[PDB]
């Protein structure tokens, strides 16, 4: 209970180590009595062996007070401790015969198969009483009598001959007479023959019988000579000839006893000399399955593990209550499955016991050990070899092996989550009038869930004067505690979270405020995060407690502080579908509208101005002015637009001074929502104007501001949104019919082409185009009609015009998080000169579109200068939007920018490669776990040339359809042979032309315009389209390359679909891929870090294969092939650190990631000596 270890270590429980665990050895297959329930003695629940069923009291009841702690009742054998302990103590079993573990013997690769040198069928048939095996051979006594055994075996094998060959002639003898004979009297032809061909098989018969022996002999002799251990003999004939004659000599066995016979006389270091030296003698197979052999001779080698621990001579006995047995509500009674198992094991040994001691036929008994044997395989993981047991209604039992895993869907329920306390939830419902950072709590629920807090308060304040009276007092919901949970509430963060949870921002803080109904009152801005719709979801509602968490709720999770995407960096809370259309209409200019400006000549002055904007409200409300008018009027204290600025005054400015222009009614009033220092923007608020407007905000202000300048573009979004006067009716849906009757001319126009197709006139090729010209004559029919068949201001265009209007991802997205979750921001520069290119918006006299994803918030490894001029932006600059306008000027067409795939950190990587963080705006902060934010932002929408190429490429699979690449630079030849393509490659050195032999014209050439024969082709160049082999270009173009080429790919599936992933998040996954280099040999194995490391090649490897190779043992155990990372582990006798997060979530520690990190969890606060004296 120290809650702070260091390492742990795991490796195979010997038998000792399994007696040493147990309290007393489990002897019957015992549950309970049938009539007193209690636990019965010497079996399953023992109170002896695993504790008692009751806190301080034998089970005769002797020593039933709460003292005589830790005392052994002398009458029951019953410690005195807490019932506790019945969770805590394991029992054991003592096998009457040795046991293989069947993880070790069959889990694939064998391990004891590997470590013997065994064909795991050969094993198999040892185990499981198949065929028996030599233990032993004594050379010297078989070598001093081999003279003798040979003559006495030559002496028999002879002895069959001279038999064999007296008896054909007997037989023959009284044929030759019995035919004669028979030929003598009267008979036909066919009746001799008839009797010659009986004759002959009754000789060819006895012939072959007497040979059958001769080769059995023979085998015998053959067997007897060559005998060596570990030799397998499945006869069981030949076997017992081996054992009455020669039976001195040799020694074997069946069963797990020859086995550790054999593990018994086993050197290691002998062994692992001789197979070392095997290595270099033959490459090919006889030193690849040495080479797999050697790594687990190696592991028992270097570790103090004994390889007789495969072989269990004891069983451990897991406590009952973690097997429970447990009587159900309603009589009935329910109990674990490993009873039942152990059950088995038990009752077997028992019998086996039995059967030794009368002393039986090894049939009978080899029987039994065979049946012992199948049980604890049942036991530790059913159904792995054979039929699994079963109980009623035929479903398998729960083994270990499925309840470590959750093999029974129990794993996935573990990493499903676990519950919590003080949480809830309930429907959701819309919060216009709510502020971003609050939320609508139903008094009821807050109630429940503050019940402890608003407890201390109502009795500190004497309501009630104990703690029962207000349990009572709240549980009866008496109208004093209304008062005081506003009390408790007040400044108390919660947590607000909706299933399922994609990203980071799928749980946010919110202040709670109490609210009649039993609804959640969400603010309608969080729905875009939530993806929250209002068809009845619901949201969970969690409780932060401690210091630590409710300032994390205040300042990490907050929900005002995050806006941006931590994906695009595009802003989130942006109004839609309601205040887009309101603000549309706000904005919108109308021409000639109620009020509209006239500049009024030589009768009257101008009637279009006015003196101030509180003016035009008092025309509007009257029927002078329309919001809409094109009215010009004088503001002073908005600010005028930048290019205006200049003119009027270039020195001072305006929060006290006028000035004049002209704009609608509305986009005064729009401006007045933004904050007072930003110019002026008279436009039609389309829908991505928003988007520009906010995002230039989120640039120049703080959060607060953007906060509050979006929850006002709320408040007006929805009021005009009511005053838009958009309805659906009659008119409106109405589709014209005259489109309707349009298209029987071009139905019978396309159809009367067909007419006139079949009777020889279509041209075939025409005819065909011909029709698409009839069809799109049609799609410009609907646009002739479309905008001037409904009115310009129609609400469903309106709404157009505004812009307002599962698993199988996140199974991928789970890898994702496995293969980077422990990438985290360890430092705030590495310093090196390393980085990437950025094309930036090249192909100009023309910006790149797909900028904003590549060259956006990064950071410069080497400054960029204009030549010729001064350098236009410094290396290590933010990169903002504004800079790129900068660039833009000075011609540039390519930037060296820093990255995680050529940062040098040597743990995780750092601040300025990582460079802004999407959220915040600002540089990244040291401690984000960047890794589970790249794997979500990528995950998201996995569920929104699909998934199925994208996870392609993530686990480095060679393409669907392979696309070869250039091998070297020069010039192509191309030939084309039938259903083929032939691609020579002419170097330019010139050396060994390079051919690309057969090429499907199926899979068609790339496009530089498409290539043709004689262009000059560069060293990495795709030569036709379709999906390069990763690791072809690996090979090729080296590791920097294939980092970009499969950013290039996976970011194009993505902008298929629309979607924004800025290439810093697919970065990290990738810088995972190529981390370990495969060395194999100078070193024993391969696959070792980069910075771990006499040659090693570079290696491309999918996610899944990078996460499983991971150090830690027990974050490979969680995330998949469980059996198989135990079986390795447990041999290697590895050690965690227990550094990665995954692996302190388990346990309970504190993540090395974010307030977890040494830095930051080390804080001193203390106050100044000069602010105490206040
Ligand atoms: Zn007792
Ligand atoms: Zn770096």
């Amino acid at each position: 209970d120290v809650n702070f270890f260091d390492e742990l270590r795991i490796g195979l429980a010997t038998a000792d180590d399994i007696r040493n665990w147990s309290y007393g050895e489990v002897k019957k297959p015992e549950t309970i009595n049938y009539r007193t329930l209690k636990p019965e003695k010497d079996g399953l629940f023992c109170e002896k062996i695993f504790g008692p069923t009751r806190d301080w009291e034998c089970y005769c009841g002797k020593y039933k007070r709460v003292r005589f702690k830790g005392i052994i009742c002398e009458r029951c054998g019953v410690e005195v401790t807490r019932a506790k302990v019945r969770r805590e103590r394991m029992g054991h079993i003592e096998l009457a015969a040795p046991v293989t573990h069947i993880w070790y013997f069959k889990g694939v690769p064998s391990r004891l198969g590997y470590l013997l040198d065994l064909a795991p069928k050969d094993l198999e048939k040892i185990i499981y009483f198949a065929a028996y095996v030599i233990t032993s051979v004594d050379d010297e006594m078989r070598h001093n009598e081999l003279s003798t055994l040979e003559a006495e075996m030559a002496v028999e094998k002879k002895a069959v001959e001279d038999q064999r060959d007296a008896d054909l002639e007997a037989r023959a003898q009284k044929l030759e007479a019995d035919l004669a004979e028979l030929e003598a009297e009267g008979a036909k032809s066919d009746v001799r023959r008839k009797v010659r061909d009986s004759g002959e098989r009754e000789m060819r018969q006895l012939r072959d019988r007497a040979q059958r022996e001769l080769d059995r002999l023979d085998e015998i002799w053959n067997t007897f000579t060559k005998l060596a251990p570990k030799q397998l003999i499945v006869d069981e004939v030949l076997y017992r000839e081996l054992q009455d004659r020669y039976g001195e000599y040799f020694t074997g066995a069946m069963g797990a006893e020859s086995i550790k016979k054999l593990i018994e006389n086993f050197d290691i270091d002998a062994e692992a000399e001789s197979l070392r030296e095997v290595i270099r003698s033959g490459k090919g197979q006889k030193k690849l399955r040495a080479l797999k052999r050697l790594k687990v001779v190696a592991a028992f080698q270097q570790s103090g593990n004994s390889p007789m621990g495969m072989v269990l001579d004891a069983v451990p006995v897991i406590p009952p209550e973690l097997r429970p047995m447990v009587q159900l509500d309603g009589g009935r009674f329910a109990t674990s499955d490993l009873n039942d198992l152990y059950r088995r094991v038990i009752n077997r040994n028992n019998r086996l016991k039995r059967l030794i001691d009368l002393g039986a036929p090894e049939i009978i008994v080899n029987n039994e050990k065979r049946m012992l044997q199948e049980s604890v395989d049942a036991l530790f993981d059913n159904g792995r070899r054979g039929r699994p047991v079963t109980g009623p209604g035929n479903r398998p039992l729960k083994s270990l092996s499925d309840l470590l895993k959750g093999k029974q869907g129990r794993f996935r329920q573990n990493l499903l989550g676990k519950r919590v306390d003080y949480s809830g939830r309930s429907v959701i419902v819309v919060g216009p009038q709510l502020k971003l950072h609050q939320c609508g709590l139903p008094k009821l629920m807050a109630l429940e869930l503050f019940k402890p807090f608003v407890m201390k308060r109502l009795v500190d304040l004497n309501h009630a004067q104990n703690i029962k009276s207000a349990k009572r007092m709240v549980e009866r919901q008496r109208p004093q505690v209304w008062d005081v949970l506003e009390e408790v509430i007040a400044e108390h963060p919660v947590l607000l979270n909706r299933a399922p949870t994609l990203h980071r921002l799928g749980i946010q803080a919110f202040e709670p405020q109490l609210v009649e109904g039993k609804a959640i009152q969400l603010h309608p801005l969080v729905c875009e995060a939530f993806n929250a719709d209002f068809d009845g979801d619901q949201m969970a509602v969690h409780l932060p407690l401690s210091a630590e968490a409710q300032a994390e709720a205040r300042i990490l999770m907050l929900s005002s502080n995050n806006i941006l995407s931590p994906a695009s960096g595009k802003p989130l809370a942006m109004p839609r579908l309601d205040m887009v259309t309101g603000l549309y209409y706000l904005t919108t200019l109308v021409e000639g509208a109620t009020g509209e400006y006239q500049a009024a000549t030589k009768d009257a002055p101008e009637q279009g101005v006015y003196s101030s904007p509180a003016e035009a409200i008092m025309a509007m409300d009257r029927g002078a002015l329309s919001v809409r008018a094109k009215i010009k009027v004088r503001l002073t204290e908005l600010r005028p637009p930048t290019d205006l600025e200049a003119q009027l005054f270039e020195n001072g400015w305006k929060p006290g001074d006028a000035w004049t222009a002209e704009t609608t009614l509305g986009r005064v009033m729009f401006n007045e929502l933004l904050p007072k220092s930003y110019p002026f923007v008279n436009e039609q608020m389309h829908k991505k104007v928003q988007a520009r407007i906010i995002n230039d905000l989120a640039e120049r202000f703080p959060m607060i501001v953007v906060a509050q300048t979006v929850d006002k573009l709320k408040d007006a979004g929805f009021y005009w949104a009511t005053r838009s006067g958009v309805t659906v009716s009659m008119a409106d849906v109405l589709v014209p019919p005259q489109k309707q009757e349009i298209l029987e001319r071009h139905e019978a126009e396309a159809d009367a082409i067909e007419r006139k197709y079949q009777r020889g006139a279509l041209n075939h090729t025409e005819r065909n185009e011909s029709l698409v010209k009839i069809w799109q004559d049609a799609t410009e029919e609907v646009g002739k009609a479309l905008e001037e068949f409904y009115p310009a201001d129609n609400p469903i265009i309106t709404i157009v015009k505004s812009g307002a209007t599962t698993a199988d991802s996140g199974y991928l997205t789970r890898r994702l998080v496995d293969v980077s979750q422990d990438v985290i921001v360890r430092e705030h520069d590495c310093e090196t000169e390393r980085g990437i290119n950025v094309t930036l918006a090249e192909r100009g006299p023309i910006r790149d579109a797909h900028v904003e994803t590549s060259a956006f918030a990064r950071t410069l490894a080497t400054d960029a200068v204009d030549a010729n001029g001064n350098v236009i932006i410094e290396r290590g600059h933010d990169l903002g939007d504004p800079a790129i306008d900068a660039l833009l000027a000075a011609g540039i067409t390519t930037v060296k920018v820093r990255s995680v795939l050529t940062c040098t950190s040597a743990t995780g990587v750092c601040a300025m490669c990582y460079g802004r963080s999407m959220a915040t705006g600002k540089l990244v902060d040291i401690g984000e776990a960047v890794g589970i934010v790249a794997a979500q932002s990528i995950g998201e929408p996995g569920t929104q040339g699909g998934l199925p190429r994208v996870q392609e490429l993530f686990e480095a699979r060679v393409p669907r359809n392979k696309a070869p690449i250039a091998d070297v630079a020069g010039r192509v030849r191309l030939e084309e042979s039938d259903k083929f393509f032939k691609i020579t490659i002419v170097p330019d050195d010139g050396g060994e032309e390079v051919v690309y032999d057969k090429l499907s014209k199926r899979q068609r050439l790339r496009v530089i315009g498409v290539l043709s024969d004689g262009d000059h082709v560069e060293v990495g160049d795709q030569l036709m389209e379709g999906a390069a082999d990763p690791h072809e270009v690996l090979r090729v173009q080296g590791p920097r390359e294939v980092q970009i080429h499969l950013v290039k790919e996976v970011q194009e599936v993505y902008r298929a679909q629309g979607v924004s992933i800025h290439d810093k998040h697919i970065e990290v996954i990738v810088r995972q891929m190529l981390r370990r280099v495969t060395i194999i040999d100078f070193l024993p194995g391969s696959l070792t870090e980069r910075a771990e490391f006499a040659a090693g090649r570079p290696v491309l490897m999918g996610i899944t294969k990078a996460s499983l190779a991971t150090d830690s043992w027990l974050s490979a155990a969680s995330f998949q092939e469980t059996t198989r990372v135990l079986t390795d582990a447990a041999i290697n006798c590895r050690s965690d650190k227990l550094n990665g997060l995954k692996e302190n979530v388990i346990i309970g520690k504190l993540i090395p990631a974010g307030t977890g990190i040494s830095r930051y969890r080390n804080i001193q606060v203390q106050p100044t000596e000069e602010a105490r004296a206040a």
